[PDB]
């Protein structure tokens, strides 16, 4: 069964195999008065792994990078992070500590520095309009637009048919809309539009917070995103 937030402390991680080298790492922290479960991806690449996103925060990070060489034993060898907020880069400085080359657009770098977080090392070329792709190792980045925040990316995994949404894409059970202070409400469904027409045949979607689904989750996110705005 896939962790819940009550299931897991906040400073320690879960990892979950999603498919023969993918994995996705579950996380908790403390956020708007409460505690909120957060995910990103691992996935093998050749002898090494690739990592998407920090487990939110240092403490967190130290116990993914410590669960890793625990179940898989191999080392992560470069990160993604996949917008400014901070269940995305907060973490990084443990990560360059540890040897990993972490990465983010431009766009994320510059944000991430005047929202106060950490700051991926290196920037990743070829993202900056709605639409590109590019490919990273054993996964595709792809910009869909601005949605959840205007510098928000989505990684596909084609060997495994994996979509990881991120914070661009809401799970099932989260009906109506979270934080949109950075958002783009007007923009959010047509970037969902992208996203499908670019991985039409992806089979598991996961998203930011919470459960993975499938494609279902894109026609959901934006049915809430809209229900916000109406
Ligand atoms: O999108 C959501 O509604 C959502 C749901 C669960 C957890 C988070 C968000 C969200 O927007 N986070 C960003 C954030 C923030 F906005 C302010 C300070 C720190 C941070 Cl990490 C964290
Ligand atoms: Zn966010
Ligand atoms: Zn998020």
């Amino acid at each position: 069964e896939y962790p819940t937030v009550s299931e897991i402390p906040v400073g320690e991680v879960r990892l979950y195999q999603i498919a023969d080298g993918v994995w996705s790492h579950i996380a908790t922290q403390s956020f708007d008065g409460a505690v909120y479960p957060s995910n990103g991806l691992i996935v093998r690449d050749g002898d090494e792994l690739l990592l998407i996103d920090t487990a939110w925060g240092a403490k967190n990070t130290a116990a993914l990078l410590a669960e890793i060489e625990k179940q898989i034993g191999l080392p992560v060898t470069r990160a993604v992070s996949t917008h400014f907020h901070d269940d995305r880069v907060g973490g990084v400085d443990v990560l360059r500590a540890a040897g990993v080359a972490t990465y983010a657009s431009p766009s994320t770098r510059r944000l991430a520095e005047v929202e106060g977080n950490e700051i991926p090392t290196h920037s990743l070329e070829g993202l900056s309009s709605s639409g590109d792709a590019v490919r990273f190792g054993p996964v595709e980045l792809f910009y869909p637009g601005a949605a959840h925040s205007t510098d928000n990316l989505v990684v596909y995994v084609p060997s495994a048919s994996v979509l990881y949404g991120g914070c661009a894409i809401y799970e099932l059970s989260r009906t109506s809309a979270g934080n949109v202070a950075d958002a783009d409400l007007a923009e959010w469904p047509t970037s969902i539009e992208r996203i499908q027409q670019h991985y039409p045949e992806a089979q598991f979607v996961i998203p930011g917070h919470g459960l993975p689904g499938g494609l279902d989750l894109l026609k959901h996110t934006t049915n809430v995103v809209k229900a916000h705005t109406n």
